[PDB]
């Protein structure tokens, strides 16, 4: 494709025993995406363990994937920090190693002016050397809450290509899509993804797509198709599993699936994380071995 | 059809005269506008009727009015909700007396209520329905009261509860809904999202907007139904370019502008507190009932 | 004079929830004997919001009657609607009330112009009785910032300001802006802090039981004893910690219950009777109240 | 002796290029003791510890340690998001001899409290010994703890204080009541006095940098039963207070300690943005009122 709209996997971090990446899963990681017919990769986001990650190790993260799926399917890197310069310089390793985008979080922790959101994105868009940024706006975990005005005024900066909106608000959706008609639009919420696209969104960048993008992908050419039917029970497929990650843990829980699909070693998340309760092993193998036929 | 609620239902207005006094007139050409532009049923005394500024005999003969003007025609449901379960109970006996097919509550607001106390609440006024199916009715964003999805599953699943009015875009917690009760009469709260909450979950609403153009909302219904995704699309826009307009200008006192102007309500007023509309925004309005008027 | 020590009043109820004059009238007597400086009726505390209008003027007209010349009465005539508080305003001037008060108009969103229109009806309707300005966003759900709350408190006809706040920042840059403003503490809770903090006085539902002990506290902090004023405010604390346990308004009514003031303890519903379980100590607190004055 | 008392949350100064001004780092650390502050939180938020590297904060709490161990308490706010960065900065501080750590609840990632009560567990193991102070800020941390949460941190193996940076003193007192021996520092200098009363033995601020003195005055005079005394230094700390939230907090510090000939360059590193030069006047006109006062 020549642009930047579909169905792109938030990128998980496959961890060893010590807590240290996990090379060899990781690679297997990004080519079963890539397998799944997914469009494209998000990496270096919150679903990859960033926030507990140093710089380098980040860089050595954007590396790998790159190495493996440049010039396979699009791939934008996250490399927000709550620092300017921090994000600026993994702002120029992204576009040293062929990444299509770049993409940061609202800085986050201390309370920012809304101009000093705007310059922050400014100097990662110049450090990106070219690469269109994705805006990346989540209130529920970065704090920072944005209005429409300025959301469009984000939206509308120079080098600005896309907007990650993880949001539920899906009057706010519809809102920025009547004013921006050409915006590539991402839905953030998984659980609401086909309510997400009527509303306006022409894709969507989620961690569950890492197990079962298919169904995403399906729920698009269902709502182009015009059926309906077929996109909430999709949809409702994709909830049920929703429902399971929050009771297990999300990110440990996907690991833990994609441990029983093959594709990571060691399903473990960085501490403070937790491990998954024993008691939801069961459901999650299970829900790997329906995944896996359902393919 | 005999008794089902399910459908998109107008939340009716509560038309005043220039000494904030009930106009029975406007009251009843409102009710007929409605029926004729096709609505399901009347949302009667809820938070859009203004009743919280209004006495309970007053409440008590708008819905007499509406009841006279309206029963056998279309479905019709009486907002009973007070803070107070007591008064709630006598509005709910009166909804009965009139002919109402249904009642509803809004969580008892203002005082912190124990999710049991809220329970509690609930039967009493069921009680006092008598027969009448109860319409739960969840809308934290003006009462302060958030309930979980669990509290939510016990409240729509007490006896006498024959419906939810889902006053929430959280539209995960919608589908959830949907899935936990697959015949639940779940009605969407959120006039701005009614297309994507039907193809959340949500069979059907009740909203403010209704009174000004319930037509795009049904056409919505008809087009989802179709598996014709871009125009129920143009429509939710439409209706939300209005919206954006009417959170501008102020929701209920825009909406009686409007029907002011399509002939409708003969003084837009609402009760104090409620200021009336800015005089910026009257060109906006009064174009925007010619448009109205000229699509019907 | 409105600075002072005064306690929100509570409206007893009897089995069948309707108002119990005969425990209205004991109530307002055994305030008035335990020394306080007036009383707030027809507040939260009051349960007006789950009564009619004219059940609110029954309560205001029966308070008068019994306190009346004796100690500061404010009369809360607030509701949703600016008529029906107009209406009450009016009552309240008719039975002799030293003031009026009205909680910011709650559950529909107003303009910060419409709240304060809303205020200036009211003190027109209470015909030459000051009013107190109501701020409590917990229960209300309206948040003020400095500058409206400044405005609200400068407006023609304003004598005071209820603070149900606990941003004792806040509470320092209102005594700041206005040196001779009253300023009553609203968190019982917090009561010496919001003193020091700028607060002239309170208004709260626990000085029905125990309001002695806040006026100790006004009297050791203006002595500099700071040891005195928190061994205080903690035993109102640990009287508090219950209240939340079992409910606030049941609560205290049950203590009053036991002191036999209030003949029957009961809130209107929603709200629900107290749950058995805690009737030891309340019955123990009110022994060790009755003990202690 | 024991970790009661008035300690400031020290500001970390940088050069032209963003980089560490050591010289400006060591002045601050010195005018702070001449004030007769009681100690320094160092790598906190104040710090702009959460855009400097692990590197850049271990660095900060060597020199502070250098310039003021044995002659005032240190504190090291050693907390990341990560659990093992957070444990290196404890080896750390262990190892230039800090006398406590300190770390705020893990943030952005949403943790259970069980998460969090490990977090703090594995840091006070690395911590090798020194007491660990928990950190309760709600506001710039998004974890809401309730008391009862509270209480079981609090009393978790190797803690030894709390710094309850919250405006709630209701729940001050109840903390209070619920552990008689704790050391407990008001977070918000804002309302110091009455936290005091509340029932907090001291505090940590950021303020204290440029006018400590009137906290501990405020100590004193609460001491000796003045209450004037003490309200008229809290007015005066929130003068200061309400023009600092108008010019940017730590920014508007660091101008004050420039006039004051502390800070070479008052600047914090983006995306915090310079301060507006129409409050210059005021801000030098500040520093010049709090050096004569003092």
């Amino acid at each position: 494709a020549t642009n930047l709209r579909g169905v792109m996997a938030a990128l998980l971090t496959p961890f060893d025993q010590q807590q240290a990446l996990d090379k060899a899963s990781l690679r297997r990681l990004v080519q079963f995406n890539i397998q799944q017919g997914i469009d494209g990769l998000y990496v270096g986001g919150s679903t990859g363990e960033a926030f507990v990650q140093s710089l380098s190790e980040r860089e050595q993260v954007l590396e790998i994937v790159a190495e493996e799926a440049k010039g396979k399917i699009k791939l934008i890197a996250h490399v927000g920090c709550v620092s300017t310069a921090e994000s600026q310089q993994l702002a120029a390793s992204a576009k040293r190693y062929g990444f299509d985008a770049v993409s940061a979080v609202t800085p986050f922790y201390y309370p920012f002016s809304f101009e000093e959101h705007c310059d922050h994105y400014r100097a990662i868009i110049d450090s990106a050397d070219g690469l269109p940024m994705v805006v990346y706006n989540i209130p529920a975990l970065s704090g920072v809450k944005l209005t429409l005005d300025q959301i469009n005024t984000l939206v509308t900066l120079p080098g600005v290509g896309a907007l990650k909106q993880t949001s539920g608000d899906l009057y706010q959706m519809e809102q920025i899509r009547r004013e921006h008609p050409d915006l590539v639009l991402y839905n953030g919420y998984d659980e609401i993804f086909a309510s997400g696209l009527l509303a306006g969104a022409d894709g969507g960048i989620g961690s569950t797509y890492n197990i079962m993008g298919w169904r995403y992908q399906g729920i698009v050419k269902a709502l182009k198709e015009g059926d309906i039917q077929t996109a909430q029970k999709l949809q409702t497929e994709c909830n049920k599993v929703i429902d399971l990650l929050i009771k297990t843990g999300w990110f440990r829980g996907l690991k833990t699936v994609l441990h029983y699909m093959d594709v990571v070693s060691v399903p473990l998340c960085r501490k403070p994380f937790g491990p998954v309760d024993e008691k939801y092993l069961p459901e999650l193998k299970a829900l790997a071995q329906q995944l896996m036929q359902e393919r």
